[PDB]
């Protein structure tokens, strides 16, 4: 298959000698836990990357709230023109991350989620290196789950490095089919060790990316902590077959995040 550059085909499970080090169960309705999550508003004025169309609203229950035991990130077609950091965007959405609060070097990450559909929507569950000194894409980024809702049953798992990234079409990725990802929950899983990453759905790794063992940061920048990111972008990749006005509002629901690490 054309762009499968990091194929996987093996089971994944929480190793027996790993412990739970961090979780959000999202069982307390209201605002996300401020000891666990912060809002990224860093590019609201300038505009987000990837020709994205959304404004990411902080402190707005209409975009980001915990209810019925899930985190909800909801896209809306509206101009939040009263925000000081407004960048002319036609849509609102949310982006949460654990940056500065919680980060991990190696481990087993599980995110149970139901995804946001409608042509335009680009839900993501991903990580970035806590030390961004080398910039993107050198620092290393981990896409545990991306979906673009013009192809809503296709789940993409991808890593980006300096040598291996989407700007030069060398990203290391795979994809699999999941049943109705916007109408039912699935478990999106990362098993990250010093020697390889597995990315999967419901216990099956469809992606594997190996440490080449050359000690080259350009091919393996993953020996340092990564923080977790939950977002629903609009346009860019999500807009390849257009943005449908009728598709707003749309939500991604996250039942839980669980992170495990070797004891
Ligand atoms: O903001 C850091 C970096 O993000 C890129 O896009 C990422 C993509 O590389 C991958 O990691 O998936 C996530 C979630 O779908 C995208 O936001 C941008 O291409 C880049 O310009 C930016 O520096
Ligand atoms: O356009 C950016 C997207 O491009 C790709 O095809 C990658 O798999 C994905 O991780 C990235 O976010
Ligand atoms: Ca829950």
């Amino acid at each position: 298959p054309e762009g499968v550059t990091a194929p996987g085909n093996e089971p994944m499970a929480i190793p027996s000698d790993y412990k739970l080090v961090w979780a959000d169960e999202f069982n307390t309705p209201g605002a996300p836990d401020a000891k666990k999550w912060r809002y990224d508003t860093s590019r609201n004025k300038e505009g987000w990357y990837n020709n994205e169309l959304q404004y990411y609203a902080a402190g707005r229950p209409e975009n980001v709230r915990v209810e019925n035991g899930n985190l909800v990130i909801e896209t809306r077609k509206e101009r939040l023109t009263s925000m000081a950091d407004y960048g002319g965007q036609e849509y609102s959405s949310g982006k949460l991350f654990t940056q500065g609060l919680a980060d991990w070097q190696y481990g087993y990450v599980e995110v149970r989620a139901k995804l946001a559909c409608g042509k335009g929507m680009w839900p993501a569950i991903w990580m970035m290196a806590s030390d961004g000194s080398t910039g993107w894409p050198a620092l290393g980024s981990i896409d545990i789950m991306e979906m673009v809702a013009w192809d809503p049953t296709t789940i993409h798992g991808t890593i980006h490095t300096k040598a291996y990234n989407h700007v030069i079409h060398t990203q290391k990725g795979s994809r699999t089919t999941a049943a109705d990802p916007c109408g039912q929950f699935h478990t999106y899983s990362l098993d990250w060790t010093k020697d390889r990453m597995l990315i999967g759905v419901d216990g099956h790794a469809y992606m594997r990316f190996d440490n080449d063992h050359k000690g080259n940061h350009d091919t393996w920048p993953f020996d340092s902590p990564q923080y977790l990111i939950l977002n629903v972008a609009i346009g860019g990749w999500g807009g390849q077959q257009g943005v449908d006005a009728a598709a707003f509002p749309s939500k991604m629901e996250v039942d839980y995040v669980r992170v495990y690490q070797k004891r």
